[PDB]
């Protein structure tokens, strides 16, 4: 994939060389969009709109951290969705990762969640927001096994996905019209690199096959069901809502 890689970390070590060689980066200097790797994180730039700065992924602090404290938690609609209920922790599969948000508060919950990012530029963002989250002394511990990041399609490695777990999370990109939804800098970004995904429909049967008990989709209001499938269950939040399928039943169950 190409991208404006940027070095901003003055070590002269090759690192950003060995980053993109890692994620099958390309550099591209012509690339509307950059990756920066800062002395601290590695971070996104839409390259004509320096007035809307980096966007990175941050576990331990920032937006997250108060998100952790004032979202809800277990009592996040998104937390409802999954089924988290009294002692049930549902072992998660985030199928459409994007900057860990969902993903984190289901695992500061206490489920164990999975991610999965095809996106390479992407899957580098997370990944350093994981080494990052892996040495904090609070969360660190928990978070490298409650939170962890797969590199690949979620319409192809998501049946090959093992142990299966008991819920399926989907948030794809949707074609976001509204511009009240490109006001702020983390989506005008974010959307600027990967776009709607053209393909989201075809997430649900898969997500369907590997989850056992639940497959949740977050869709913004008034946006019809993915792939068309209705459903009458569905938490209505403000501004999305969560229509939720079921999954499929166990087959050799040891």
């Amino acid at each position: 994939m190409q991208i404006c890689l940027m070095d901003e970390t003055g070590a002269t070590d090759g690192a950003l060389s060995v980053l993109a060689a890692r994620w099958g980066l390309e550099h591209d200097e012509d690339n509307p969009m950059a990756l920066v790797m800062t002395p601290q994180h590695l971070e996104l730039r839409k390259r004509d709109e320096p007035k809307l700065g980096g966007i990175f992924v941050d576990f331990v602090g920032g937006a997250m951290a108060h998100r952790r404290k004032f979202g809800g938690g277990r009592g996040e609609a998104v937390a409802k969705a999954v089924g988290i209920k009294g002692d049930y922790l549902p072992d998660v599969v985030d199928a459409t990762a994007g900057l860990g948000r969902d993903a984190f508060v289901l695992a500061s919950v206490g489920c164990r969640v999975r991610m999965l990012e095809r996106n390479p530029v992407v899957a580098a963002l997370l990944d350093d927001g994981l080494t990052r989250g892996y040495a904090d002394a609070d969360i660190g511990g928990w978070l490298q096994e409650r939170l962890q990041l797969i590199h690949a399609s979620s319409l192809t490695a998501l049946t090959d996905i093992t142990p299966r777990p008991q819920v399926v999370y989907l948030d794809p990109m949707f074609p976001h019209r509204q511009k009240s939804a490109l006001v702020k800098k983390e989506m005008r970004v974010f959307q600027s690199l990967v776009g709607p995904d053209l393909d989201a429909d075809g997430l649900l049967e898969p997500a369907r096959q590997l989850a056992t008990k639940r497959v949740v989709v977050k869709r913004p209001d008034y946006a019809p069901p993915l792939a068309d499938v209705a459903t009458p269950n569905a938490i209505v939040t403000k501004g999305h809502r969560f229509d939720i399928y079921a999954g499929t039943p166990l087959t050799e169950l040891e």
